[PDB]
């Protein structure tokens, strides 16, 4: 498992550091970002937040405008921010914004040519971190966040993963990928039609046959353009209904789907995991 | 003018707008941070921020994290283009010349003279307009990044009455001495240097009569301070007439908007207390 530094800004008396490494579970060459708080480098061990991105997204565009340093430095919390599916020239593509390269979703694609590096899911779940972990002054101690696509991960992740994960929260998440067009499309894709496999990867569905309960915070932009179609955040609430889930859900008046939403309360996101974390 | 698009930020409002200058006689861009209190019926105080090379309205707005302040604070906060823009407006495929690389001068020489009125812009045409189009008071401070620096710290020095405070990110201190300043001024006002004094943040600065409170900050592991921003060259001017200059150099920052972010807030109270 090779890894080299390409790029440090210090920021907040702590390190942003851009890492390239060769991932075994997708088969590729991946970019990941790493902040590390003023604490890290005082003896001190750090908690972690993972943050999944959304559609589009590498790991360059939460760490420059999501604004989280500043609160993660007073709090000690290490922020790791992986890419949003494998690169390279071998890795299966589809020209449209909505699947492949920038869109892996956070499944373990079983259907060729995907099941060549599209593993999102394990990478995140099981490589990134073990590799963080024997590299940086990380504790045991992790919670995972996302936007959009990022915050179906995130919440997927934490409720199919309840012991390893403190709390989860999540921006705009796609909450009911079975039934949304930006959801049939890439688990169509990845897992194979209609498949009973999509159950496994569906925030809404997971929430309502759980068992072991992480704290989950939910913020969703009131003016959001994806809000009806393709966020669905009631069908989230009431799947908290069904076993009484630890969901808060808010919906903030005029906010939209930008990082300029995500700024506005990432604060309260960090806040809400060293609560958990600490 | 025209709103281009709006994003709620921190209780207020990021705005782009899109006008027609008269003075740089093209379509422009710029962006606005109204803060809550300007949807109270206060009018606020303003800052205009100046990016570096290469930049637009967006590098500010996006990377800085300074809404969360300007918020808390009550400024509004306007963030100018870098140059003029539009197919009608002079070009060098350069990036430290044309488009994105207006180095705050009114120019003098062909083909600039047309288009390249960036000081003229950032002094007369975009206040007037900020204050006749939105609810802020005629209380204004400057700060900028790098050519950025050197236009906010020339603009205040030039206009000292005007501006109640001055800050800059890793400024061109000294751009009659340094290959971006030299390129750039011999371009846009021709190769006799005579010309070049009035834009010159420490030769105006060396021969300052009327202040304005100033505030530097510069990261010393910055690839460009050695070659282009000669902070020493603005202590050592300060020391001639004694500028209330405040200048840091912050050990192993670079001259991203990582540096810039972490400081920020630093800035936005340093020109809270003297717009107040």
């Amino acid at each position: 498992m090779t890894i080299e530094n390409m790029s440090v800004n210090k920021s907040f008396g702590g390190w942003h550091k851009q890492y390239s490494h060769q991932s075994q579970t997708l088969n590729c060459e991946m970019r990941f970002a790493i902040y590390l708080p003023p604490q890290a480098s005082s003896g001190k061990k750090v908690p972690v937040l993972y943050w999944l991105s959304g559609l589009t997204c590498t790991d360059e565009n939460f760490m420059q405008k999501a604004g989280a340093q500043a609160l993660a430095a007073e709090l000690g919390i290490a922020i790791v921010a992986p890419d949003t599916s494998p690169r390279g020239e071998n890795v299966a593509d589809d020209e449209g914004y909505d699947l492949g390269k920038g869109a892996g979703f956070y499944v373990n694609a079983t259907q060729a040519p995907w099941n060549r590096h599209y593993r999102m899911y394990d990478y995140v779940v099981d490589e990134l971190p073990k590799l963080i972990e024997s590299m940086f002054p990380v504790s045991d101690k992790r919670s995972i966040a996302g936007h959009s696509m990022g915050g179906h991960g995130a919440l997927v992740i934490a409720l199919r993963n309840a012991d390893a994960y403190q709390s989860v929260s999540a921006f705009s998440p796609i909450s009911n990928p079975i039934n949304c067009p930006w959801g049939k499309k890439a688990l169509t894709a990845y897992l194979g039609r209609d498949s009973a496999t999509w159950m496994e990867y569906d925030a809404s569905v997971l929430m309502r046959q759980a068992t072991q309960f992480v704290p989950a915070l939910v913020d969703q932009g009131d003016a959001d353009n994806f809000l009806v179609e393709q966020l669905k955040p009631e069908v989230l609430e009431a799947a908290a209904k069904v076993k009484g889930y630890p969901l808060e859900l808010n919906y903030r008046e005029g906010y939209d789907h930008s990082y300029y939403f995500i700024s506005s309360f990432i604060e309260n996101h960090l806040r809400f995991h060293a609560e958990h974390l600490g």
